[PDB]
């Protein structure tokens, strides 16, 4: 069934509409549709990001209260923690919560500078054996959504891999690994979407995006109370919905996963 309401979903918007649900215990993937056709990710990508810094962390190659400055000039479009920092600069990690839990973009780009650009992250996801997402360009470009573009995409059921990867293998340490769950965790900025959906007792960790061409993800680790959780991803893109229309699809798709958990 919950397949069944993706297409009516992806039918009554237009566009496109992308999903997979991942078992965590196998990491086999229990449902997707358009499992393998590529989307924009938009800010999804920055918990990417944020393990490849947490890796550099975790290597001795970069410090989590190293203080990044920056000026006004390096602000670009909706930056709503760093835009207040430009005088006292920011920390790694306080760059990587506002990325994540605010989605900042000025964060994410001072992260990508970081670790050498968006090369240096596509490159980061080959060598944990992520062969098909790939992040090209930066804030705010990278959410032009141009339809067949492969730049900036990933697929749902590779970024769902990935995530299972990075929140829950061996890619991190233990400590780094729970520092990026619980900064999404801290997600301030997804209310409209699954956790509208979610019952009493469950928990999310998660990080939405937004882009051009009625583009809206999210990547969730989620579950209910007692149980295991899942990931799940869901990307859109292509239709003229308004940002409550993406949100109500989104959340949609959540309460009929969450239904048929």
């Amino acid at each position: 069934e919950t397949l069944v309401t993706v297409k009516r979903i992806e039918d009554q918007l237009g566009g496109r509409l992308g999903y997979a649900e991942l078992d965590l215990g196998s990491g086999q993937v229990l449902e997707s549709y358009r499992g393998d056709e590529r989307f924009p990710m938009m800010s999804t990508f920055k918990v990417l990001l944020c393990g490849a810094v947490l890796a550099r962390v975790d290597a001795g190659q970069e410090q989590l209260d190293r203080r990044i400055t920056y000026t006004k000039a390096d602000l670009v479009t909706y930056s709503p923690v760093t835009e207040k920092h430009v005088g006292d600069g920011m920390t790694v990690a306080e760059l990587c919560e506002a990325a994540i839990t605010m989605s900042d973009n000025t964060a994410a780009n001072l992260l990508l500078t970081t670790i050498g650009g968006p090369e240096a992250l596509t490159a980061f996801l080959r060598s944990i054996g992520d062969t098909t997402t790939r992040l090209d360009r930066w804030e705010t470009e990278l959410n032009e959504a141009l339809p067949g573009d492969p730049r900036d995409t990933t697929t749902p059921e590779a970024m769902a891999a990935t995530l299972r990867k990075l929140l829950l293998g061996d890619v991190l340490t233990p400590a780094s690994r729970q520092q990026l769950i619980d900064w999404m965790e801290a997600d301030k900025v997804a209310g409209p979407l699954i956790r509208s959906a979610l019952p009493a007792g469950w928990r999310i960790a998660d990080k939405t995006g937004a882009g051009e061409r009625g583009s809206r993800g999210i990547i969730a680790l989620l579950g209910p109370p007692g149980k295991a959780p899942r990931i799940v991803v869901i990307y859109l893109t292509g239709s003229k919905a308004d940002m409550a229309e993406r949100n109500k699809a989104i959340a949609e798709i959540g309460a009929a996963l969450i239904k048929h958990w």
